[PDB]
């Protein structure tokens, strides 16, 4: 399973990627323009992240129109290989991302919430397809059974769409992502720093340093 | 799965088709009637479908004898290679599947209600076999359970032909196909356009409008 | 799944091979003895019936001892090489398997009532293994749990015989043997006959075909 | 689970009877038509019937129509106090059997075949309903399943209308029966004579005489 | 398990209340809006449900204020005992539902879409909840789900808020409404008419008058 | 299924209950020192809330010693009658929940991560035991399960201690807690009004009002 | 479930109990010989610890045939109406067993290994049945699998001997034993303090105390 | 599923070998020392078993020290290249089973009683593994579900070392032994004749006989 | 499944080794100043350990920072080819483990407490794994499920880190770690030497002594 960092913060970038266990990044309209802000334009935050970043870069598209949504999205691509373009799950999207893949262009469809969604996406060629399980807790439904039946779904017609979990709120979203055997979690700061984490963990080093101490002060 | 639009109508055919995500089209005598009145006739409709779907385009024979199935399954196949010929699940269904798929003439074994009659059609060698679970639901049966029958069976003995489910009624069906993991599921237009759909995506999109114009107040992204 | 015919009418036979739904036939002779009527000769019978079906034929032994069954057995192998020739499950049954499975003709042990039975035909080198469910039913046991259990046991194993169900008394016991993934079923024709029947395919092509005249007074597929 | 015989000849029900192991006997119209050939009279047929046997006797109306079904009802019920009124569940039937049911004459809704048809059947107060398992059975359906399911129905709404599988064809349809908890299986005279059987009681009986024989000749 | 009608239409309720199978109705402003046509007005309308129905009959309030809702109800309360007022899940639905149950008005929660929503009513005080199943399947989740969810929570606190099911779109919502055991199944007329058929029940009747015949050719019974 | 507010906001408190939907509060010295803005007294807060609220109010004791924490506690209890004593897990808080259980003060066991941990604590007679389920989430473990353990293992024993499941994070933490069967869930009131929403619950209400109009162009609803 | 605790230590018991979270006490002679030091005698042990513990106190037997075992048993039960008499899944044992049951003289069965010697000693009579499920784990097999069967026996027959759960090493058998519903687990004093904790728990009084200490900085509650 | 008859009796395994249903033979001092009688040597016995059989045949060894069981083993091995090494599951077994191993002499590790003992003998390298199910049926643990839970193991690891399902005591251990999918099951002469038998093929037999005399009266099919 | 010895003694692995089950050895902070008693140099037994077993030897790092593990790893391989160096489940430890892992070391990431934690190590490119059961049991958490979780993860990703279950405390351990399908168990020796005994396995030596003795005294 890949991990990615789901924000547009640089300096958390920055520390993720320093860290070795940031294996891309996921940015979207919210999260940009909560750094673009008092002077800070938003066209250089997507080029910095293109920069830091070895891997994926997901930049999402504004135009809710076919012909503007490719045109953003050959911009878009054109910053950089790791580029993938994050396109929305609507009719112009599916027509958008259909095109894109033709002319190889990576491509991310967003903003997915049920499994034939998904499957549409990925019929559309798409190379990632982002659930947000967080949004589907937020209304009272377990966001992860979703992921559970595109899983299912993709292994039953062996498609190569890669699922890509978002939205993601807690660590507990990230294990049940990777018992199902989703390919792909991008999560925000917070829940990244928290994965390697263990109180036993901690209890055990305090343990073994005095132990050691014990034969070599 | 593929997606297949079951309508005769071309309006909604070509609509779909452009959205990229239907592989085909079923029609039936039924759906072909809506359509050919003030003076449309069946035969222009048909070879429309045929003309402008490069997938599979499923058209009934209306015969219910074998000799008149096998005639109207070679004129069906004579209009254009991506003709699928439809048959209804009878003795002289399946004599007519079994002559035409030795002449390698692609079929749809139709009418389809339960998981044994499927694998007769497979048997007999048909291309797709259709079982109608709308009208399974209708009369108290829960029609999806069927498919997932048929899909075992078929597992079972490696059967090389293709479940389509039809006469479905709402996207849950839809969704019960994927999982079970049927080949093919074709759907009236309300419920294709339905599928796209949610509240959610809806909702975000909203949102992300909303907070992208802080940033840029004419709603674009320029690089 | 295949379907045996377990009847000795030519007629029934070749009807159900044109519905491209019949594998083989299952016979004895009592079943033999009900066709030569007429003046036919009971030989004539079962050479015509090994002539004409391209598959399986089965053919029961009435000998009890080992030396009348293999002798026997190698008469009924002389009469076509699709000839299978019917074993009961007995000490001397398997000691004729074993022979017979050595000299390449092809068996089918019966009057099978239990899973490990099933296995020791089998291990003698069986053709076929053809447990009578219905016959079990009978006795207030549920026989397809003993078809569930062979499939099991020789999908451990990779087990070559097939199983053939027997004894079948109605539609259900076809259905559970193909979710089974049992290899063949032995049906007398009047069950193969039910097997193609529902009425919803019945009303369904009753409305298709009412619809089809709004637009084709004669019924016609003119294309 | 009471056991009754499904069939309208005296002679199978005779014997039935002096087994003492039947409950109760249902007739239906094909039934009665069998046996009411060469001179015998309908109406002789089922008050013999109705004389012979103890328990419930359902004999079924034949008008499709509410006031012909409530009269036909009536006159059957007559006929002597275990005499049940046989209702198909139909439209006309449903309000048949709440009309009979407020008069206090007991009613078996028949020809139904899926759970809601026999719930329907109940709320108009039926007596009895009359699942027909072995015609779900020959169309490819297990019918069973459907007992299965009125069964949990029932139990979940304390429903005191009877299920009464009917259509029975073999010795499993009634041991099924049994294990979900129907209350009534009614069962054709061939498999009637054969539940009382198993081949080790035979071969134990034998057994048994066998080895008193050593101890007293 | 309760069935009510989910319509305005007063010949559909007429004719269902005379199958003797409709337990009450079931309104909401779409429904009423449908028939207050051609000078129709609402209010006769729902007087005249009132009036004709025993069993409860839903009445939706407009208002989306607390006090207005309140208001509303007080009204509809007042038109007959069997009036039960709808109130939509909402901050101020919840503080109305709190009232109106202190005053012993009957109330029924609306636009229920997940377990927890119906919960909340509950805790209210409210009478029926009803989750819209159909609305759910529209955005491709199987609502019917989330009546299994509701079933078990009200079970395991003893909840006597009644559960109503609603947006049935088919019978087999039907049915795993019933098998689940919710209290209430509001339907329209279309699927109530359906609820009582069945191929095999025409097929059985047919063949018993057919054979009847053959011992009264007048298709009497004469006791 | 109780709901407690984990606030010590004396408004989203009065919201809360005229919901219908809460039934006490838990709060920590963190939550009430928030409160003590523009001059109010900490003490104050925590005497209104007491009196405010008819039902439960958690307040926590900061001593880790036993004889600290019953000295406490009895302060807390004659605050009121419905104050409820938060008390560690802990060697000393097990000896503090005996003697106040002894006592008659009602109590609350927190930081209790473990089935074993709600166990001992309910042997020592607490009134609540509150496992954290979110600080589990947080260390890689679903904390759901513990809750559905203790559930079990206090139905198994019929222990009255009830089950308030803390450290809330979402709404599914809520749900899972209802099916499961947890006796309270204390939520922060902004969890609390996540829980009424569902966007075809708006979506819903925006259409019936629409239609509304069709037939009282002013929204009313007069009768 | 009950708690009983697994030694004679009287210091461990008074702390348990002051828990609020023992319920009785298995002992055996060991456990009590342990104990019967500096002066103290192994009758005064036992005697000290039927006074002290308001429940259920298990006192093995060491004769091995009937007359022995029930002559022991009656000595024991003259020093309290809460002993308990141990006494083994033998022969001898479930004779002994019915006799002292029919005399109102409560017992033990130990040595349980399988769920029908457990039914078999619930027929005699015992009040608890002891099957020890870390020596089931020594051998590899699952012992607490054992105790799950012998639930779901005594609930068919509405059984009223109580499932004590014994040879305990960890606590797994714990959490395990009380979502099963065994009525009773006899545990060591320091497997029982293990129960307690959690590192959650020491990090939460932590937080607890730093944010206070925010609010208030002596660390005081007025 | 392989069969193997627990037996040294020669008669009762050409019986078997006939009906095509038996692999292989299982043999112990007890079996072997039960034939040798009028003349017959004990080793003669083992040699005319070796010689007869076309597949494998267990033999034990005696000595419980690792160089009395090796010299032995390699003894055996002499005999032929059919002949298999039973080794018991204990310390010096497992060495002696690696040194044998090492050697390619085929072996057989007998009293087996959980699944981790079986998992040692493969790890050291035995040709087949053979738990005692009817023993454990003797203490009241079903004994085919170590056999389930050694399938397993073995499965997880692709491990081929041949599951011998022994002391069978009726047909379900051979039922369930199937449906597990055991490689081999070990049963007496007799409990294999009875494997062949139901009452309704008897039924069945009876049922043919009269129909074919009513096609035909002499009993002869032309 | 693998089984390695948590051990420093050299007697103790002859004689696992010599029974055919013992794949190799586990030595933490807190074993092999055990056996530095009376002559011996905590590195003459390591060195002498390396040389014996014909398999891997886990030897624990000391270093904290990530740098001093590297060069203390590339000392503790420098030893014997058959070293493994365990490194705990930390930012620096991960970040060490990925270094070393290039230079073609062989690693072990102890004080694994739950599954994404493992999988973490695992995306690091570490040889084992290991979890440590019974420390998990010690809190009141079943940690053989933390196994099985693992064993799913892995699979689903086909992850070629072996899991080593470690912290086992009792034979079930060992039996759940098998039937889950755990590549490795470390046991220490006592644990090691019950794995083989059983009752019935004693009872049935004294039979085979005792029949024997009547056939051939
Ligand atoms: O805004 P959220 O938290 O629903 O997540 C969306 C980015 O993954
Ligand atoms: O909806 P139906 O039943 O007319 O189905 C049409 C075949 O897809
Ligand atoms: O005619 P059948 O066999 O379907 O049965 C109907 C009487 O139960
Ligand atoms: O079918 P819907 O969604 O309009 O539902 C109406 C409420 O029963």
């Amino acid at each position: 399973m890949k991990i990615f960092l789901d924000t547009a913060n640089i300096d958390e970038i920055r520390t993720g990627v320093n860290w070795g266990i940031v294996d891309g990044v996921t940015t979207n309209p919210t999260l940009i323009s909560k750094e673009a802000v008092n002077g800070k334009k938003y066209g250089d935050i997507i080029r910095e992240i293109l920069k830091i970043v070895d891997g994926p870069v997901s930049v999402q598209v504004v135009s809710t129109k076919y012909e503007g949504m490719v045109e953003e999205a050959r911009k878009i691509h054109g910053l950089g290989d790791n580029a993938v373009v994050k396109i929305p799950m609507t009719e112009d999207g599916l027509r958008a991302i259909k095109t894109l893949s033709s002319e190889h262009i990576n491509t991310n469809c967003t903003l997915v919430f049920n499994p034939i969604q998904a499957l549409l996406a990925a019929k559309a060629g798409v190379t990632y397809v982002s659930p947000y399980v967080g949004r589907l807790d937020d209304i009272g439904e377990d966001g992860m059974q979703i992921i559970d039946m595109i899983r299912t779904i993709f292994n039953n017609y062996i498609i190569k769409t890669q699922i890509l979990v978002a939205s993601i709120r807690n660590p507990i979203h990230v294990l049940r992502s990777a018992v199902i055997g989703a390919d792909v979690v991008t999560v925000p700061f917070n829940v990244l720093k928290s994965l390697m984490k263990h109180p036993k963990t901690d209890e055990g080093l305090a343990k073994f340093l005095e132990d050691w101490k014990k034969v070599s002060p």
